[PDB]
């Protein structure tokens, strides 16, 4: 009974929350590995790039973990309490900072399906 780690989402623009263009397969892949786990919680985390100011980046991080979860509610037909939405704001980049192809990955939501817990 292992925690599930989809593949990351970098689906931002910057100070951006909206599903930015072309988002939808990597969207819809991450949904068909929710539909292959019926009532598992769905850990959905946000995160940013070091651009901008830490408690800033931190509502920012949260806010796209909202918009994927209420992508895979509204679009994906998921029930609202398989969810539970985190953010990590700047803290844990996958990326360099230090480059635009590196921040961009950095602006991303990150999916963990957990057994444990009841949700759906
Ligand atoms: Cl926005």
């Amino acid at each position: 009974p292992d925690v599930i780690r989809l593949d990351s989402m970098s689906l931002f623009d910057t100070g951006k929350w909206v599903l930015k263009p072309g988002s939808t397969k990597r969207l819809v892949s991450s949904l068909m590995d929710i539909k292959a786990r019926p009532g598992w919680l769905i850990v959905v985390a946000g995160h940013t790039d070091s651009v901008g100011e830490e408690k800033a980046n931190q509502l920012l991080s949260l806010k796209r973990a909202e918009s994927v979860r209420d992508w895979m509610r509204d679009t994906g037909d998921v029930p609202d309490s398989c969810f539970a939405v985190q953010g990590y704001g700047e803290s844990r980049p996958i990326a360099t900072n230090d480059t635009p192809e590196g921040r961009a990955l950095n602006r991303r939501v990150e999916i963990s399906l957990v057994p444990q817990v009841d949700a759906c």
